[PDB]
Protein backbone atom coordinates (compact mmCIF):
# COMPACT_ATOMS: atom_id res chain seq x y z
CA UNK A 1 0.00 0.00 0.00
CA UNK A 2 3.34 2.32 -0.19
CA UNK A 3 2.89 5.52 -2.27
CA UNK A 4 6.02 6.45 -2.45
CA UNK A 5 6.76 2.45 -3.90
CA UNK A 6 3.29 2.08 -6.27
CA UNK A 7 1.46 3.22 -8.84
CA UNK A 8 -2.61 4.60 -8.44
CA UNK A 9 -3.73 2.10 -10.14
CA UNK A 10 -2.77 -0.74 -6.91
CA UNK A 11 -3.59 2.08 -4.58
CA UNK A 12 -7.16 3.41 -5.31
CA UNK A 13 -9.98 2.33 -6.54
CA UNK A 14 -9.78 2.50 -10.79
CA UNK A 15 -11.93 5.84 -11.07
CA UNK A 16 -10.14 7.37 -8.51
CA UNK A 17 -6.59 6.17 -9.70
CA UNK A 18 -7.58 7.89 -13.12
CA UNK A 19 -8.82 10.95 -11.69
CA UNK A 20 -5.58 11.79 -9.48
CA UNK A 21 -3.14 11.12 -12.36
CA UNK A 22 -2.25 14.76 -12.55
CA UNK A 23 -1.12 14.24 -9.24
CA UNK A 24 0.59 11.03 -9.56
CA UNK A 25 4.04 12.31 -8.95
CA UNK A 26 2.91 14.54 -5.93
CA UNK A 27 1.51 11.68 -4.48
CA UNK A 28 4.77 9.80 -4.72
CA UNK A 29 6.67 12.59 -3.02
CA UNK A 30 4.10 12.51 -0.19
CA UNK A 31 4.69 9.05 0.08
CA UNK A 32 8.38 10.51 0.02
CA UNK A 33 7.98 13.01 2.53
CA UNK A 34 6.15 10.77 5.42
CA UNK A 35 9.46 8.51 4.91
CA UNK A 36 11.56 11.53 6.13
CA UNK A 37 9.10 12.35 8.58
CA UNK A 38 9.78 8.85 9.68
CA UNK A 39 14.05 8.47 9.49
CA UNK A 40 13.85 12.24 11.14
CA UNK A 41 11.69 10.67 13.94
CA UNK A 42 8.36 11.84 13.70
CA UNK A 43 5.32 9.75 13.17
CA UNK A 44 2.27 10.45 11.23
CA UNK A 45 -1.62 9.24 11.33
CA UNK A 46 -3.16 7.83 9.27
CA UNK A 47 -1.67 4.48 9.46
CA UNK A 48 0.31 4.44 5.79
CA UNK A 49 -2.45 1.96 4.54
CA UNK A 50 -5.32 4.39 5.69
CA UNK A 51 -3.94 7.60 4.21
CA UNK A 52 -5.73 7.17 0.77
CA UNK A 53 -8.65 5.36 1.78
CA UNK A 54 -11.50 7.90 1.27
CA UNK A 55 -10.06 7.11 -2.12
CA UNK A 56 -11.13 3.45 -2.56
CA UNK A 57 -14.24 4.26 -2.87
CA UNK A 58 -15.66 4.25 -6.13
CA UNK A 59 -14.78 7.60 -8.10
CA UNK A 60 -17.89 7.43 -10.12
CA UNK A 61 -20.63 7.04 -7.20
CA UNK A 62 -19.86 10.09 -5.24
CA UNK A 63 -22.92 12.32 -4.88
CA UNK A 64 -21.87 14.43 -1.17
CA UNK A 65 -18.37 15.58 -0.39
CA UNK A 66 -17.50 16.66 3.00
CA UNK A 67 -14.36 18.22 3.15
CA UNK A 68 -12.53 18.92 6.96
CA UNK A 69 -8.72 20.06 7.70
CA UNK A 70 -7.00 17.38 8.73
CA UNK A 71 -6.95 13.88 9.85
CA UNK A 72 -7.44 13.65 13.84
CA UNK A 73 -4.59 14.19 15.91
CA UNK A 74 -4.70 11.29 18.90
CA UNK A 75 -3.63 8.18 17.34
CA UNK A 76 -5.82 5.54 17.56
CA UNK A 77 -9.17 8.06 16.19
CA UNK A 78 -7.84 8.30 12.26
CA UNK A 79 -8.84 5.92 9.86
CA UNK A 80 -8.23 7.69 6.90
CA UNK A 81 -12.14 8.34 6.22
CA UNK A 82 -12.53 12.09 7.55
CA UNK A 83 -13.84 12.28 10.89
CA UNK A 84 -14.90 8.37 11.51
CA UNK A 85 -13.62 6.17 14.45
CA UNK A 86 -13.40 2.68 14.68
CA UNK A 87 -16.70 1.56 16.01
CA UNK A 88 -14.94 0.25 19.40
CA UNK A 89 -13.63 3.99 20.20
CA UNK A 90 -15.20 5.84 23.09
CA UNK A 91 -15.28 8.74 24.43
CA UNK A 92 -15.76 10.08 20.80
CA UNK A 93 -13.52 12.99 20.05
CA UNK A 94 -15.38 16.66 20.34
CA UNK A 95 -15.73 17.30 16.83
CA UNK A 96 -17.50 13.90 15.83
CA UNK A 97 -19.80 15.09 18.81
CA UNK A 98 -20.68 18.05 17.23
CA UNK A 99 -21.20 16.48 14.19
CA UNK A 100 -23.70 14.09 15.78
CA UNK A 101 -25.33 16.53 17.88
CA UNK A 102 -25.92 18.67 14.59
CA UNK A 103 -27.11 15.30 12.99
CA UNK A 104 -29.38 14.86 15.54
CA UNK A 105 -30.84 18.46 15.45
CA UNK A 106 -31.10 18.53 11.83
CA UNK A 107 -32.90 15.30 10.84
CA UNK A 108 -34.10 14.14 13.74
CA UNK A 109 -32.43 10.92 14.28
CA UNK A 110 -31.33 9.13 17.92
CA UNK A 111 -27.66 9.35 18.64
CA UNK A 112 -25.67 7.28 16.83
CA UNK A 113 -24.59 3.97 18.52
CA UNK A 114 -20.47 4.59 17.56
CA UNK A 115 -18.30 6.79 15.29
CA UNK A 116 -17.86 4.45 12.73
CA UNK A 117 -18.54 6.60 9.39
CA UNK A 118 -18.66 4.00 6.84
CA UNK A 119 -22.07 3.75 6.14
CA UNK A 120 -22.04 7.54 4.50
CA UNK A 121 -18.78 6.03 2.64
CA UNK A 122 -20.42 3.51 1.36
CA UNK A 123 -23.66 5.59 -0.01
CA UNK A 124 -21.68 7.95 -1.60
CA UNK A 125 -20.77 10.47 0.85
CA UNK A 126 -16.77 11.24 -0.05
CA UNK A 127 -14.96 11.60 3.87
CA UNK A 128 -12.03 14.33 2.66
CA UNK A 129 -9.65 15.91 4.17
CA UNK A 130 -7.74 19.08 2.81
CA UNK A 131 -4.44 17.71 4.07
CA UNK A 132 -4.22 13.91 4.75
CA UNK A 133 -2.07 13.15 6.91
CA UNK A 134 -0.72 15.36 10.57
CA UNK A 135 1.99 14.27 13.13
CA UNK A 136 0.73 13.18 16.53
CA UNK A 137 -0.85 15.50 18.77
CA UNK A 138 -0.11 18.49 16.59
CA UNK A 139 -3.12 19.61 14.76
CA UNK A 140 -2.26 21.05 11.35
CA UNK A 141 1.22 20.36 10.96
CA UNK A 142 1.27 18.69 7.76
CA UNK A 143 -0.32 21.60 6.34
CA UNK A 144 1.86 23.20 2.96
CA UNK A 145 3.53 20.23 2.66
CA UNK A 146 2.34 19.07 -0.70
CA UNK A 147 -1.23 17.42 -0.04
CA UNK A 148 -3.24 20.32 -0.92
CA UNK A 149 -2.78 19.58 -4.93
CA UNK A 150 -3.60 15.99 -4.17
CA UNK A 151 -6.80 16.67 -2.62
CA UNK A 152 -7.48 20.27 -4.90
CA UNK A 153 -6.85 17.62 -7.90
CA UNK A 154 -9.74 15.46 -6.21
CA UNK A 155 -12.29 18.01 -6.28
CA UNK A 156 -11.49 19.22 -9.58
CA UNK A 157 -11.83 15.80 -11.10
CA UNK A 158 -15.07 15.46 -9.09
CA UNK A 159 -16.39 18.47 -10.64
CA UNK A 160 -15.50 17.62 -13.93
CA UNK A 161 -17.44 14.26 -13.70
CA UNK A 162 -20.88 14.04 -16.03
CA UNK A 163 -22.97 14.37 -12.27
CA UNK A 164 -24.31 16.21 -9.71
CA UNK A 165 -21.97 17.04 -6.89
CA UNK A 166 -22.85 18.51 -3.22
CA UNK A 167 -19.96 19.82 -1.00
CA UNK A 168 -19.73 20.19 2.27
CA UNK A 169 -16.76 22.44 3.44
CA UNK A 170 -16.01 22.84 7.23
CA UNK A 171 -13.35 25.35 8.08
CA UNK A 172 -11.19 27.81 6.14
CA UNK A 173 -8.60 25.19 5.09
CA UNK A 174 -11.70 23.24 3.38
CA UNK A 175 -13.36 26.38 1.66
CA UNK A 176 -10.37 26.99 -0.37
CA UNK A 177 -11.86 24.24 -2.19
CA UNK A 178 -14.90 26.36 -3.23
CA UNK A 179 -13.50 28.31 -6.49
CA UNK A 180 -13.00 24.58 -8.06
CA UNK A 181 -16.43 23.80 -7.23
CA UNK A 182 -17.98 27.20 -9.74
CA UNK A 183 -19.55 24.76 -12.64
CA UNK A 184 -23.10 24.42 -13.33
CA UNK A 185 -23.69 20.74 -12.19
CA UNK A 186 -21.81 21.81 -8.49
CA UNK A 187 -23.16 23.31 -5.44
CA UNK A 188 -21.19 23.79 -1.85
CA UNK A 189 -22.10 24.15 1.14
CA UNK A 190 -19.44 26.07 4.04
CA UNK A 191 -19.60 26.44 7.68
CA UNK A 192 -17.44 27.20 10.57
CA UNK A 193 -15.71 23.55 11.53
CA UNK A 194 -17.16 21.15 13.91
CA UNK A 195 -14.40 21.61 16.20
CA UNK A 196 -15.34 23.42 19.70
CA UNK A 197 -13.01 26.25 18.57
CA UNK A 198 -15.29 26.68 15.68
CA UNK A 199 -18.64 25.32 16.03
CA UNK A 200 -20.19 27.88 17.58
CA UNK A 201 -19.72 30.48 15.03
CA UNK A 202 -21.83 28.54 12.64
CA UNK A 203 -21.39 24.97 12.80
CA UNK A 204 -24.27 24.20 15.19
CA UNK A 205 -27.70 25.24 13.32
CA UNK A 206 -26.24 25.02 9.88
CA UNK A 207 -27.82 21.88 8.87
CA UNK A 208 -25.86 20.53 6.22
CA UNK A 209 -27.59 17.02 5.95
CA UNK A 210 -30.79 17.86 4.96
CA UNK A 211 -29.18 20.84 3.16
CA UNK A 212 -27.58 18.70 0.94
CA UNK A 213 -30.75 16.45 0.44
CA UNK A 214 -32.55 19.66 -0.73
CA UNK A 215 -29.64 20.20 -3.35
CA UNK A 216 -29.46 16.83 -4.40
CA UNK A 217 -32.97 16.19 -5.45
CA UNK A 218 -32.68 19.75 -6.93
CA UNK A 219 -30.32 18.41 -9.07
CA UNK A 220 -31.87 15.24 -10.24
CA UNK A 221 -30.52 13.47 -7.44
CA UNK A 222 -31.14 10.85 -4.91
CA UNK A 223 -30.63 11.85 -1.79
CA UNK A 224 -28.50 10.29 0.83
CA UNK A 225 -29.77 8.41 3.52
CA UNK A 226 -28.00 9.65 6.11
CA UNK A 227 -29.56 7.12 8.97
CA UNK A 228 -26.56 5.67 11.09
CA UNK A 229 -26.87 2.47 13.81
O1 LIG B 1 -10.80 13.78 9.89
C1 LIG B 1 -10.88 14.80 10.62
C2 LIG B 1 -10.87 14.76 12.03
C3 LIG B 1 -10.85 15.93 12.71
N1 LIG B 1 -10.89 17.12 12.05
C4 LIG B 1 -10.91 17.19 10.71
O2 LIG B 1 -10.94 18.28 10.10
N2 LIG B 1 -10.97 16.01 10.02
CL1 LIG C 1 -11.16 26.58 10.36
Amino acid sequence: ASMTARPLSELVERGWAAALEPVADQVAHMGQFLRAEIAAGRRYLPAGSNVLRAFTFPFDNVRVLIVGQDPYPTPGHAVGLSFSVAPDVRPWPRSLANIFDEYTADLGYPLPSNGDLTPWAQRGVLLLNRVLTVRPSNPASHRGKGWEAVTECAIRALAARAAPLVAILWGRDASTLKPMLAAGNCVAIESPHPSPLSASRGFFGSRPFSRANELLVGMGAEPIDWRLP
